């Protein structure tokens, strides 16, 4: 227990300065230091290269819990371990052996650089043309590069051009934030999810080495069509999403809470005497904490899952589609829950909960709102419709 | 899994024929002598007594399983459950060795009498008058005597009267439903749960023996106001009707899905080409389809903690308390989600999935419906509020 | 207020016998003949030409008045307005001078034969032949001919075949349901609706004659493309079926409240001394009829839309779209409303509101559910969104 | 129309500054100026007194508009018609003799000092002490005082204190707000709403001559009671405020609209070419857009009778309970209409709506968020239960 003890204790840490923190944006400096301290960031490394040697349920509940004080650390710690995952799944023993003792020693706080601002998310234009001796060359520009400011290595992708093995073909690598050439430009300023760093990312002339690409250009479309391990980084990735959402839900639920036991007035004129009592205050708060109740059983069911399959050599078409279905059923829950928590809690809190701006619970909704139209969730309720009605499982990707 | 195969089977023959028998009413005794001859109604007890020596996880699997085929077989199969579980907290372990060896051997399936239709569901007035030997008899009429007809032994509840030692204390027993004096109306006649039996049971000066009582008078009051063991009948009980209303819900699920599959017609007019390619269809089955996979996860942890505290030799009013939450929520998230699937489900079929009442579609609302009301919803609401936001478990109750 | 008197006393009479004569299904006749003798058949006729001289708001009320008592009655009456609503938009200067005085003076009962079971909506395969003179020879089956028993004029709809003026156009008829060669089927048989008589006809060999066509073959088709007057048939009875809906909502929260005020128990396990004061009971009624309100309010006014607009001798394209617009919107308000409340005011009521079947409440769901799926609201949905988003108005159809 | 012309183009005006300037709060003193020469202040002042002699149908459709626009100049402008019609109800005929014309020849802009921060609504501690001459002497601080700033005239509230013929009765009057004494505080920073100067007036020995007393002491409370003319203040305030709900949920739609057809992306995953042809954003649009017609149809209908009843010299209280339940219940339906539009239509604009906080859309989720709390939406709810269940109309008071 003593991981999760450890995030409890950010997290109480975290409480006390986001209303400050999150107005201004920018990059939460001391924040990300004091995780790096915590050593959580190496949950998933083994203990003998150094790591805690923890499990996928401890890193679920510590970005639930990370969120409900502070959404942008809970979305960039939870973002820290996707790029872990797919580092791992794609990593060979020599990557590991060199880079998880570095990432120990180093406290690597990992960002990435993937997503583009094109016509559509498919519209990828950064380019990765071939080096002599086995290097490529990095060219082009990403969108919604999150924890790409202080982070000490980026997870990149890009498409192979002018490439005699062919053109088309997706490489990804792992490299420093301060090779020569990389550019965080620091244009985020958002709604919610404001200290998230997800601006855009310049890349001029920027060489990769060969030790520093994860696996051989194209093996990840590979992987994915296949349904070989890597393929269970959508699963897991998306069920860190879902953990923000319950986080902030579950964090919006009690601070609400807290103000109603020592703020909110009875509306005497029914004849309420206490504002605890109120049966339609009653109503609101059991509506939303039985919807949470079941969402987190439900939520630890899957992490619980998605660590039995972490764990096997190989993970079936069935078993990797039903998982991506159970996760993309837990996602849409908790879209759902968190955007109608956090905007209806306020009537079980009156109008002085609005009219103080500084009482500042706008922020849950806020966040929530950002993060949640990260991928379309009517187009999650599509797929997992396609597969109740149709019997087909999701195309494995980078979304599904 | 041997058990759940059994259950599977059962299930499957009981899909072929409730369309035509839930219209009758009345009891469905062939497929009350299957469920007999499979031995599942000795799932809870151990081997040691002649039965199965399975888990509430595997019960409560087996019900809703069964309740997805025919929600009234799902209900009576869910109550000898509660029933059990009443004798198995109260009765005595030299009961138990004489009791569980017979219910194997006689192969019995359990009924009860309890409820009553006076001004409130409070106001019980069926007697157990005490009779110098240390027998009762009763006199008065339940209602909603679920299981009533063709049971093996009723499950009763009564207050003493003409009682030096205090009147108005709850007695209950286990006895023979041919008992003189016993009368099965047979009245049942409902919108849903059509085969349950659950009409009104006359008790005409009904002798009770010494050896057929459950604890002493006032006993289960005594637990209920102390949180103790017994008091987890109510949660027992609640996650069982959770799991009617979940296999419900699956049932209505699947069976609309083949409808739109197979007979289903595009809506040309506006340029579908196929009904299971229809983006409106699509989105019904994913909606629904998404909340109950998270539902069905959730419920899966609440039966483990009830297996839990049902190997416990003590239970604390917090254990208790914390688990009739759990199961509260999930019984609220199961009922909003089962009431409005079976509604709403037609949207995806067409107007001739109402217009041809052959095809019986309507039996899964009906069913639900009925159920969902046998206690308030609401008030299910108010206990899950009154915990998250004053810290106060719900009262123990028959209901809560 | 002569005539709404009238209707209202027609309503009266038919909540007396309506839980039993839908039961059994099949043709209310003695129903429809005290509609006959009410004249009510005669509101949109001229006093000139012996009917009432009224206006559509007059009818749309009646339509809801009586829909709340008996939805079948309701939708014969309302259906009985849709057919000649399309007989007074397409009719002859000489065949309104015949038939209106006929129908007054025969009592005339409209129903009709239109839609028909192929692989879609569109696809009508009733052909019309060419015979001698003009006339037409129809041949084939129609689906959900409502008010087709009974009627002393059917509305049919066939496709020309074999046609040297053009195969593939769609005329119109008005002929007596006994001429030679027309079989009413009499295979209704729904969840709800029970009495509106919507089963197949079949046509062998039926004749119908130049005076009795309306309009010429395509003319529909022409009429509805270039919104000439003729495009209000789909507005107006778009607008009958939301008056039937709003009916129901009306009866289904009118029987509820007498039920919760004569039956209802008082949950005294939280405190509650009377179910009419229980918190939750008053938000349920509470919620919908505040819903309802809003709607009944927001029909009158288009209803006197369509009068204004009836009264035009040209509607453009804009006045035609913006009413659609409206009627759908008050469709998709009222459909929503009437499936919730009809399901959700058990809630309000208590178990024993369902587990009595007579009560027989269930009625104001079934007649809801089936009529509510005439045509998808989803696609109603769209053509709002469709308008408000791109500015484009339905495409005018016999559905938009 | 010219009335309603104006409106517009103010509307017109606001739009272009509005999201700079609600940012700053404070007072909109150039706003105010430019309604005080648009004449609108004067619409309900008679033609003979020098104003515009317009209706409240058209006060409620300039309110709606200008709130689309700007919704802090929308509350303002309602605000100052809620103080007028308590003027109005009141005033005695001399004091409108003299008022009137001196408030069209002075631009009078109404604010009001009415409630307080007390341990409920309606605890009143702002005292008014009698003086010799028939004067009251204002001690104490009130909350929300809405205009407060830059107000002609406050509308003000007291209760006597030290008062021979009885004290706590509530004093109203019409006074300078430069009245000595009168310290207008300034402190309003609030979520949304927030140019409406909803601070606190501090009076310090204010003094309140017998000229300016509207009524006598407890009257308004008489006035309740009697459920007479003058409490129709209530029903108009309250169909006041639905106008700025439902004049938000119009300006966030159209905005939305705006922002899709130009900015949002194709979901190309699926198979999509345009936003504005997938089918889940046209179904977001279509159910919003069909939900604001059918209320902001009912609504037009409520404004028609509120001008009924100010026109009638006596008001029965069955008169007075069927409008303020028939405003209650658009206040319903308003409001849960602008708290989900304003905050799912995201959903159809995409993440970058949310990612660029400059393109400040959330204004209208603030705004809205924070007015409908003025009073809680679920006694309003219970309000129109108990009317439709229990026959009983709302107790009239400050609220109901
Ligand atoms: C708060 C937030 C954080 C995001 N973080 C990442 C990220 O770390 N990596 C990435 O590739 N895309 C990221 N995205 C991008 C989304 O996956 C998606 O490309 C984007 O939301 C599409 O925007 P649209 O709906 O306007 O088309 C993020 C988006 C949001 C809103
Ligand atoms: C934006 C806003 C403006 C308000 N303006 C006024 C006002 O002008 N006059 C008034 O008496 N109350 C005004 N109120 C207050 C309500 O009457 C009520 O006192 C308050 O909303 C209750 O606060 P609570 O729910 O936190 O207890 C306003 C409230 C809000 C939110
Ligand atoms: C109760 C009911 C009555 C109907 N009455 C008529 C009718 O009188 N004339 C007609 O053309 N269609 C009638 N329809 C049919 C619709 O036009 C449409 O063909 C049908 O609802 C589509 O069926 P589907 O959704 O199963 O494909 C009726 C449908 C229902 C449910
Ligand atoms: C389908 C159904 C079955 C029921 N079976 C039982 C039962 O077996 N034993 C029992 O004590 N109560 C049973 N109840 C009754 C509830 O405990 C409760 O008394 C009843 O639902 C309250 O009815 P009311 O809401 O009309 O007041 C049943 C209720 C329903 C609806
Ligand atoms: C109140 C009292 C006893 C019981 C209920 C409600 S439901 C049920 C099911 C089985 C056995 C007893 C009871
Ligand atoms: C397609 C074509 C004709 C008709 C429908 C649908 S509903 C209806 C109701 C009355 C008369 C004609 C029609
Ligand atoms: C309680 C008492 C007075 C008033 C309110 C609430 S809102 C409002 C708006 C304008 C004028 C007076 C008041």
């Amino acid at each position: 227990h003593r991981a999760l003890d450890v995030a409890t204790e950010l997290a109480k840490t975290f409480r006390v300065t986001v209303r400050e923190r999150e107005r201004a944006g920018g990059t939460p400096k001391a924040e990300r230091d004091a995780i790096r301290r915590s050593g959580l960031l190496t949950l998933l490394i083994s203990k003998e290269r150094g790591g805690l040697g923890e499990s996928w349920p401890t890193v679920y509940e510590a970005i639930a819990e990370i969120a409900s004080a502070d959404a942008s650390l809970g979305h960039l710690f939870g973002y820290h371990f996707s790029n872990f995952a797919y580092v791992d799944l794609f990593a060979s023993p020599e990557q590991k052996a060199r880079w998880y003792p570095q990432a120990v020693r180093e406290r690597w706080f990992l960002g990435n650089a993937s997503s583009e601002n094109n016509a559509h998310v498919l519209d990828w234009r950064v380019t990765a043309t071939p080096l002599p001796d086995g290097s490529y060359e990095i060219n082009g520009t990403k969108a919604f590069c999150s924890g790409s400011a202080d982070a000490d290595r980026l997870l990149v992708f890009a498409v192979t051009s002018r490439d005699p093995n062919g053109d088309g073909r997706i490489v990804a690598a792992l490299i420093p934030s301060d090779r020569a050439g990389v550019q965080v430009n620091g244009d985020w300023d958002s709604l919610g999810m404001r200290q998230t760093d997800s601006g855009s990312v310049t890349f001029s002339g920027v060489v990769v080495y060969p030790d520093e690409l994860l696996g051989t250009p194209g093996q990840v479309t590979d992987a994915f069509a296949s349904g070989s391990k890597p393929s269970l980084w959508t699963p897991i990735t998306q069920l860190i999403f879902t953990h923000l959402y319950l986080g902030i839900a579950r964090g919006a639920l009690e601070e609400a809470a807290h103000y109603s036991r020592s703020h909110s007035r009875p509306f005497t004129l029914a004849g309420v005497e206490k504002a605890t009592e109120d049966p339609y205050v009653l109503a609101i708060y059991g509506e939303f904490a039985a919807q949470l109740q079941v969402a987190e059983a439900g939520a630890r069911e899957v992490a619980l899952r998605v660590q039995e399959l972490w764990e096997r050599n190989h993970v079936t078409p069935e078993q990797r589609g039903q998982l991506m279905v159970q996760v993309a059923s837990a996602k849409i829950v908790a879209t759902r829950l968190v955007i109608e928590l956090t905007s209806r809690l306020y009537e079980a809190m009156g109008a002085r909960a609005a009219a103080s701006r500084q009482f500042g619970f706008d922020r849950f909704w806020r966040d929530a709102r950002t993060h949640t139209l990260h991928d379309p969730v009517a187009y999650k309720i599509r797929e997992v419709g396609n597969w109740f009605l149709n019997h087909r499982f999701p195309t494995p990707s980078f979304y599904s």
